[PDB]
């Protein structure tokens, strides 16, 4: 028997808001680090955490040059950036939706270990949510994020572990869908460790496919949620080398059969790659020549402000040449998500 | 740890052949009935089922104009009439093959009820499969059909039947895939009973997610598989009308959130309806405005040959006129699945 | 592989704690209701809730004679309850196991309902589980309580809301059994509903089923583990009446058809019965003659209770009478434990 | 929705043939050997495999001393031994049943590979069961018997072979519960590779309890079965040496994490443990001092008949001394089954 957890009024509301997420050419800065990352990499440059540092650095992040307007549809931010004000005195949400933005947070609370598992962990952060995404809906909030972890090794991932990431990530997004919110599924899977492309592709898709039964499972609406996987590479410690269309390739594929065509977007992770290979991959990936039936572009954390913050410095003069860098990577990643860039 | 079921030999001989069935413009005739079927199909025409007969219809469906070549890419048979001769001398593989057409076989023993339940049934067939596979592979089939069947009731489908189903379907797509065989995936769901479109779409989405897990827990190779769902319509009791395009963005609507875009084609069930609803609704769906990766054409069992049976009358003198009521259908059924068909 | 859970040495205190529960003889108080629930029992007294009231009820209830120090082996508090002291200077905590008790404490953080179902609810207080029964821990807490609340109706409990609370259960226990704290799985199905005893035993078994497959799937270790189930019993409309040994050999038949024998013991709700009934149907279970391979005993919070509050009246010096009213009802289940009670 | 499986007259002939089976002292003789495995141990005594002398050898083991009445419960056979008439003119059903025996019969067809895996397979024999089982019930066989193949290894076995075995076991046992034949559910893990009585026992346990959720969900009758495990031993090439009571503190343990007590019996097997180690550990396990509700014997099939085999030598005028080997055997598993049992 069928009963509705959406009205089409709520159907509608989440298509609207996760297709101006992932427009054409478009894509997702991840500003969500908390303070423990923020903090080492603030201590990497040499500048001491503090709340005014954090502030000054997610302005140079935000209010940017406007050649960025047709690159970012979308920023994810923590719960501390929601409720800090520019200098202008307009709030980060009123910074990110003047130039046409969607406002973004992180709503997890981490890692907890799995017993009886080998270094696995599941991810926390469901009680209170309905009333948290309730709030953060008041605040100019439009969509979610929420990040699982999974590490390939021995015998890694397990069953229960890829079973009770799926169900809570899917528990997470009737709760985020039932509040107005886009849900953001992200199961990324650590590139730690020795595997070629092969055993990543194998893992990727029982972990999207068993993914993808759990939301059937709790009545997702799929076309108002976004995926955030990790491109298909091989590990860290890998000896074999690969070709960038193989890489796509190897993700094209292990994407085409797990996901249904209803999801709105697809936005990849950087996953420690670096700053310039993260937009390689992309742009190899909107150049395979396959029939990729949805929006496939970024959400990079570091892999768009790593130039921008070696650059900053840690002081204010260094400010524009700073936010300048982060305009050619913004817009490299745009053309990255169009197929059309070229190094 | 990755153990290939299959080789990228054994992937690609899959892959051309399931491109060679759902090629554009080209669907399936299902002449697969077994005697009981056609045994009563003929009785209500007036002609005692024996061998000669059912030897003689498939002779002037199979024997038909050439007009149907770019129409008819596929034959599904029974097993005794893989083994019969035309008059000419050639048997109907090569009957089948010498046009263009995909020789197929139903290989599944039929339903048998599961207990604890109110009138469900699994289906049976899957012991010997292997040698039995083998030998249809030696005698030129290229793919096969399996069909279960659900029904839509007061708590039916249950967990039981929809688990069960889906674990024997991917159990045949296995068993037929390691031997070079196209499995066809048919979980069709019934049309009896007082249902809306919304209930028979919840029903259809469930089942086909359930089907998907089950064939990603199995390894099966989605590219070498074709899928036979139903057209998303309400029961046979049901007072409530609905437009074709309303039945065909129901269809389009439950198919886009389950099936990956992996699967070659989708080749739907005539499922009870009337000879010209089945080429009605297959074109509506064909120009439904939403973003469809994969091909979309027929299967038809009773719609492609109710006319042809019934201007036959039993007597070999109407044959010719008999064999161009099915020509009309077949064309009409073509541009059916090219949505350029107009009544 | 198997990497353990548990040391020897954490599987041997859990077992000696949840064998120190439910000794022969003994059974739990449920002493565990949160501000609503003791504000809603002290309104229909004609109490107004307040600190000291809440207080000195619980003191009613815990400074008892010490005629019941064979018949309670565990309490239930609120974490409030924990950081309170007596008159005399002792704290709760102090206070159960001067005379022989364990002390338990509510965590579960009530029920959130479950999108796209008919008033199904999951439950919710996983977040800082290890950090808050870590200091559990150190505050003499020995084991914990989780309340799962299920329903019987037209197509309830569906499959999402027994795997989802199953699964939930999972979670908790482990997360509890890694902090040396004992779990006490309490999947209660509510006794609303007109509902024969085949319904009720048919839903009873499908649960604990689940429950037992989501304990294996997790890791438990079942020896360090208590259940906590309701007794098969119809719904509140249902008109047929059934005797109380027909009402014991559908909850023995329940039992022993899914709970593995490695369960220590079960500890049965009271769930809306009447004070006498609750003893009635405990001797009565506890004289099924069949093989039971577990401890049989109670937890009762409202059958404990209702009588020793109502003779309290909210004022002081009633306080003994409605200490002895108590008195009784312990010993009275003291002897439903052990299949010697008579009324 | 509660729909019956099983009519109570029918849970009553399935609770008294399984009780009769497994009465206390008694065990089952395992006679199920199919032509390729009783040719391999007729050619290595070096004997001709014909139907004579297989008919002559179940003669020898059927027609014993009236000694093993109060020692064989059970005999199971194969679909040819039903067939055959001893020389006195008695056909092996009426042979059976004249001394207090119970008719079984081995209803699998083999095994077969599951693709995708490392030599996991699954087994064989589904089709046309119900019409298979209602002719073996009009024969004189009262119980079933089915074997599942299980492997340890490296990564095995996976989460495909074990869900695939378990249904395929909950699947024939409803089949058979259907006509009236007990079915013996036999879940064997080989003893094949080098794994200590740690992994065996984590093995035993997954399997058990996907077992027993896969009978729940097919509606199984749990009173009206059997089980059919292993004794959790180490493996054959494990260099680590175990005492008796290690190895039946293991199974027994094993048995009761998993198994509910609703379950009549638990015959064990041999599997390649030599003849006398079999009533051996049988003996320790019924000495364990934990409390084992259910009924713990044999079901021995080379480790009641290889002394009784090899003193036959082939030739006629052997046989009472041969017959008289066996029923030594007989009788120490009976005490074995009792605890009784001093080597």
């Amino acid at each position: 028997h069928s009963h509705p957890a959406l009205t089409p009024e709520q159907k509608k509301e989440l298509s609207d808001i996760a297709h101006r997420i992932v427009a054409p050419g478009k894509g997702i800065l991840a500003a969500d680090e908390s303070t423990g990352s923020i903090a080492k990499r603030l201590q990497s440059i040499g500048t001491e955490n503090t709340e005014e540092n954090r502030r000054f650095y997610r302005q140079l992040l935000l209010t940017a040059d406007d050649r960025v307007n047709p690159c970012i549809g979308g920023v994810i931010l923590f719960h501390e950036t929601l409720y800090q004000k520019a200098d202008d005195g307009r709030p980060f949400p009123q910074v990110i939706k003047s130039k046409g933005g969607v406002v973004g947070i992180k709503v997890d609370k981490g890692v907890v270990p799995l017993a009886g598992t080998n270094g696995e962990t599941t991810t926390q952060g469901l009680d209170g949510l309905s009333e948290r995404c309730a709030q953060y809906k008041k605040d100019g909030a439009d969509f979610a994020k929420w990040r699982c972890v999974l590490k390939i090794g021995e015998h890694t991932p397990s069953a229960l572990a890829i079973m009770e990431n799926a169900n809570v990530l899917a528990r997470y997004a009737s709760i985020c869908q039932q509040n107005g919110i886009v849900p953001i599924v992200e199961p990324e899977i650590l590139p730690d460790g020795d595997h070629d492309l092969k055993r990543c592709q194998y893992v990727t898709e029982k972990v999207l496919a068993a993914v993808y039964k759990a939301l059937s499972d709790h009545h997702i609406y799929l076309e108002g949620t976004l995926l955030k996987p990790n491109m298909v590479t091989p590990g860290h410690a890998c000896t074999q080398k690969y070709s960038h269309e193989e890489i796509a390739m190897a993700t094209v594929t292990a994407l085409r059969r797990t996901v249904p065509p209803a999801v709105t977007g697809v936005t990849f992770l950087s996953g420690g790659q670096s700053e310039e290979e993260a937009s390689i991959n992309l742009n190899a990936i909107n150049k395979c020549p396959l029939l990729k039936p949805w929006a496939l572009t970024f959400s990079y954390g570091r892999a768009l402000q790593a130039s921008a913050l070696k650059a900053w410095g840690g002081k204010k003069e260094n400010l524009k040449a700073a936010q300048e860098e982060y305009v050619k990577r913004a817009l490299a990643n745009s053309l990255a998500c169009q197929g059309k860039y070229t190094p």
